[PDB]
């Protein structure tokens, strides 16, 4: 229909994920010399076979895959070939998948595939939807040649953890930081194991660490909630402390398919994107989102907290015009929720997207809900309250400002957020996903989250998720949140 | 008038300045030693402490220089000089009134002036009405004992620029090194340094001469985006305009003890600056009232030939629509002509904010917008700072401006200056001290052709910022006039 925004052609281009991330597990000498013990083995299949859900039993619908070079599929004792309740994805020149095959003494047809290429040909493929999101994570399993491959651009880029066995007993050297080799990334520790004794009979000595892409923007956000408990200023309303400080700006990149999604804490990314689709829709009845399990508005959609505000005349969780509501239709007049407002309004959304397809350089492409005219008739004025989108180099970038940030609970909410949105206008505009950058206004931490938040500030945040979209829809309004899916999400636990 | 906004009696409270801003001025040996016959220094002394710094005019108790001495250096100074001619001479003493120097001279009672007590207590004379702003600098000129107290806090954060001649010939002048206690957070640095010169004296005495300005890291801000939009930003052409852009930026910019963050390494028009913002804070609309006041800022997109390209043939020449402070005193109103009675139309928000900081400081939904989606077909140009937030603490206030396109060449400094003025005002309107500034930038721009006057402009080192003082003040807000307020100590470098 005419209200609606039609996607153009172009729609899944920019999203098209290119190469799956994947993991390395790696044993090595001493001397990091790559040329019998149980417990390296215990490991080794626990961390390649299990998936992170509670009671997973692997199958073609829901497994992690190994891939290695062919002749690390050949030293493979035959008990173990292909490895068990995992994909076994196989670098060849020479083998086709039927050569694999013929070489065992029809049960594992579905759990082999040969590639003729590399770890980035087996990478590709491994982000095709055949695969992908069903692959829950990747393992490269070497050898030398695909070790080297996966410590280089483009593949370095995608290797969100290395977990090396170190046995006291071709080199596997992880580039140093700051040198060309390292591509910018700066590999750290998160877990080394204390020195470790095999019950092999020969007393063996090792050790495991694991090591992650150091993760500069998740610790912007760290940092400032450090120095919020820090130096903040303690306040206190009904009398709930917050601990603040005001004016801040952190930024996030939204490049090949990555989404910020904190790891140090996890987020409810199926509320972020039930909620953001909600609002692009210019809705404002909180029903349609608590009726999706997504309880998020059910406190300030109560009859008792719209008495609060005034609004004695409105139904239960009509929150009035709300977010959405301006984004689609600013300063029109609101009866009440889902009345027919086609047409209404100034609809800044389409606009917007309008001007991104025709004149990108433009400095206006900015929304609002922030209208002083119908505050006192919303449930709440909104916090975060406009954006800016600018674009260079066909990636689109999208600046919030958000005028009171939660920052242990609705701060990593709104940045997923807004990365989601600033994906789908570019899909919408032709344009690739680029930087979100978020400004903040009164950036607080409850004071009973204090002790909580120490907790979270003891960890080293790991690489961010991707975001890929299993199929498209003919308008943005009609997108779903299961027509998405995050893939990688790695979170630390509760 | 029941719509505009009283001011509360204590507004002359927190803007009143305690201590007037001063530079230093002292000669050393090779030691440090304070103990010369080196004429070169005296006629720089004499040049640097006498000159005003606009038109080369006669000093006169209107406009004039001072000069801070303790009463053993004005013991010394040869009767011929004494006091120093065309300088106010403010000499510390604990033993010698007014009269008692008067006494000791063989036309001058206005120009000499004891103080009992230290250089604080000069600095705080200095600050009242009737030498601020007649007295365009202040210079310290020691001795030993008033050079102590020039350089640890109080007095050392109003200490603008240390003139120190070394020459080559008990007690030492040192300034405090950088990141020590003694320093109290200030880097001193040097803007200049001479090459050794010889004196023609009959001894050929060696010397030089330096220039010490506290390092200003809020203006090397400003300056090191600059710099990295002319390195890195990305060009586009619009009608074939050029400019380098980034996206996304944020700036901070402290408002305490009257400090007003006006640039020094490109002069800033604050005539300008100040007429609009009042005209914003009246809500008015009419470009006219600028352009009579000399301010231009607005005749272009105020033409008949401009409006009409909006669509806004209707509108007389200089009539904006509903712009910017319409919509800060009058959001949502319905906008027919400039200067029609918009009282109690549309929503007030600076006056709101301004009953909720006086009531509810910890609020934090206290925002005014000029973005109004309705509206923008309507105005000459959508607003491009468009909306503030203030947030309180410690009894300061503090203001976070978002501005979506920033022309950093003339553009941005111009609106630090805008709000820093709001942000005092509002503090004056509520009771609260001035805090900081926090400026967000969206579209952050250099034009192509600015590209080389801005490299001419980043070979500057900036100097410490300028001070606001109110002269008088008003019953109403709306009432405020540019004469109102003086920018004092100002030194910006040359175009
Ligand atoms: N300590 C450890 O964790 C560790 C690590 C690595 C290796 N190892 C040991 O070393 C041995 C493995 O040897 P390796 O490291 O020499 O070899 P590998 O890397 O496992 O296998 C190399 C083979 O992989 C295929 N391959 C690699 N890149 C390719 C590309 N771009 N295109 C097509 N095919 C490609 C080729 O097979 P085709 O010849 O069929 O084309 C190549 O000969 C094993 O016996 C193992 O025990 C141990
Ligand atoms: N090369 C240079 O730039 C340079 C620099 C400094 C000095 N000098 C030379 O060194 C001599 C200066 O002597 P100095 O440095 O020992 O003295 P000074 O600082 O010039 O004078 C000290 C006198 O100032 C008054 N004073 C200072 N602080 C005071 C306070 N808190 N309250 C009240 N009164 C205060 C007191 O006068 P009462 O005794 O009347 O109470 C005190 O005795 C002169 O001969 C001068 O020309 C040269
Ligand atoms: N960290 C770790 N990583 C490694 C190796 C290791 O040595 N330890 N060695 C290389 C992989 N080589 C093999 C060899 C044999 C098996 C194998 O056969 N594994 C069975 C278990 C067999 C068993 O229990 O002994 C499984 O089900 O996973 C797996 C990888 C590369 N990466
Ligand atoms: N840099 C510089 N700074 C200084 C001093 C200096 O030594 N040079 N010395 C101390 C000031 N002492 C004096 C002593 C005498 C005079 C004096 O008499 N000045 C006459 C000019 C005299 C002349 O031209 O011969 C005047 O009108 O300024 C000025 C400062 C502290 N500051
Ligand atoms: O998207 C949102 C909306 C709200 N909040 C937080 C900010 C405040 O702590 C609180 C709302 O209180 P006020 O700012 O409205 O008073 O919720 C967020 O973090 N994110
Ligand atoms: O307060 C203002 C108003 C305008 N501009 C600059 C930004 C742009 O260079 C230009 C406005 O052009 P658009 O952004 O509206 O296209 O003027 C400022 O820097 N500050």
């Amino acid at each position: 229909s005419l209200f609606k925004i039609r996607m153009p052609e172009t729609v899944a281009e920019g999203t098209r994920l290119a190469l799956r991330a994947f993991s390395l597990v790696v044993a090595v000498d001493e001397h990091g010399g790559i040329g019998n013990v149980p417990e390296d083995m215990k490991f080794f299949r626990d961390l390649t076979t299990k998936l992170r859900g509670k009671n997973v039993k692997p199958s073609p619908a829901k497994r992690n895959a190994v891939v290695m070079g062919r002749k690390t599929w050949d030293s493979i004792p035959p008990k173990f070939r292909p490895l068990p309740g995992r994909l076994n994805v196989v670098l060849s020149s020479t083998l086709t998948t039927q050569h694999l095959l013929d070489g065992l003494p029809n049960l594992h047809a579905d759990s082999i595939v040969a590639v003729n290429g590399g770890l980035e040909q087996a990478l590709r493929l491994l982000a095709s939807p055949n695969y992908t999101p069903s692959i829950e994570t990747v393992y490269c399993i070497g050898g030398g040649s695909v070790y080297a491959e996966a410590l280089r651009p483009p593949c370095v880029h995608l290797l969100q953890a290395i977990y090396r066995t170190t046995i006291r007993a071709v080199f596997f050297r992880v580039p140093e930081s700051g040198t060309e080799a390292a591509a910018g990334i700066e590999w750290q520790r998160e877990t080394i194991s204390e020195e470790l004794t095999s019950a092999n009979g020969n007393e063996t000595k090792y050790y495991f660490e694991k090591l992650i892409p150091r993760n500069r923007e998740e610790e912007q956000y760290l940092s400032l909630v450090d120095r919020i408990i820090r130096e903040g200023n303690v306040k206190h309303d009904t009398g709930v402390g917050t601990l603040s400080i005001f004016g801040a700006q952190m930024r996030f990149s939204l490049r090949n398919n990555r989404l910020p999604l904190l790891t140090t804490k996890r987020v409810f990314w199926r509320g972020v994107c039930e909620e953001l689709l909600w609002f692009l829709r210019g809705e404002t009845y909180a029903k349609k989102l608590s009726d999706k399990g997504v309880h998020i508005w059910d406190d300030n959609g109560s009859r008792a907290f719209l008495d609060s505000r005034g609004l004695t005349e409105y139904e239960e969780m009509d929150l009035g015009p709300v977010y959405g509501f301006q984004w689609r239709h600013f300063g029109a007049a609101y009866t009440h929720h889902d009345a027919n407002y086609d047409g209404q309004g100034v609809d800044q959304i389409k606009a917007i997207v309008e001007t991104l397809k025709t004149n990108p350089d433009d400095r206006r492409m900015l929304f609002t809900a922030w209208n002083p005219s119908a505050l006192p008739r919303m449930a709440l004025p909104p916090c975060h309250l406009l954006a800016q989108f600018y674009v260079s180099n066909g990636e689109l970038s999208c600046m919030l400002y958000q005028r009171s940030c939660d920052m242990g609970l609705g701060v990593p909410f709104n940045i997923a957020s807004y990365a989601l949105l600033t994906i789908l206008i570019a899909k919408a505009t032709g344009l690739r996903p680029g930087e979100l950058v978020h400004t903040l206004g009164d950036a607080h931490v409850y004071s009973n989250h204090v002790e909580p938040c120490n907790e979270q500030l003891k960890r080293v945040p790991r690489a961010f998720p991707y975001l890929v979209f299993r199929r498209e829809r003919e308008f943005l309004e009609d997108y779903e949140e299961g027509d998405m899916e995050v893939i990688d999400y790695a979170p630390y636990p509760p």
